């Protein structure tokens, strides 16, 4: 009832493996590649690119500054998939739980990035995270055009 599901897949003209490795290993590169959207990525715990690593994001949605604390819950090297779990931040004001999965198709001539949100809302009249999805899409376009 309160749980929901959001998926968006976009093609990328950039290299799919590079794109995947950024989200696994090199989140820190994101803030230079999309400075409007993300001001900073801090590794709070663990090593970059491992399940259990904990991370702090400073970002801006609709020109309003926000922060998130994520744990990497799963990684699958075969499908090139990284799962992030939000445990603190502004989104936890609206949603009880929120998961984000980035999964990158690389084996084919056309490469794509798929984004999947799995969430549970605190109340029925909480909005769908469309603003969060467009934002992930903007980021993907920036990484893609960075070269
Ligand atoms: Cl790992």
């Amino acid at each position: 009832d309160l749980s929901g599901k959001m998926v968006k897949q976009v093609e990328i003209l950039s290299d799919g493996i590079v794109f995947y490795e950024i989200f696994r290993y090199r989140l820190y590169l994101i803030s230079e590649m999309s400075p409007v959207n993300i001001q900073g990525v801090d590794l709070l715990e663990g090593n970059w690119g491992t399940v259990g690593s904990v991370i702090f994001f400073k970002y801006t949605i609709d020109g309003k500054e926000k922060t998130a604390k994520d744990i990497v819950e799963a990684i699958d090297e075969e499908t090139k998939s990284v799962t992030f779990k939000i445990v603190e931040g502004d989104l936890m004001e609206l949603y009880k739980t929120f998961i984000i999965i980035v999964q990158v198709d690389t084996k084919g001539e056309h490469n794509s990035v798929t984004w999947t949100f799995h969430y549970e809302k605190l109340k029925e009249d909480v909005e769908e995270p469309n603003t969060l999805m467009n934002f992930c899409i903007e980021i993907t376009k920036d990484i893609e055009t960075y070269h």
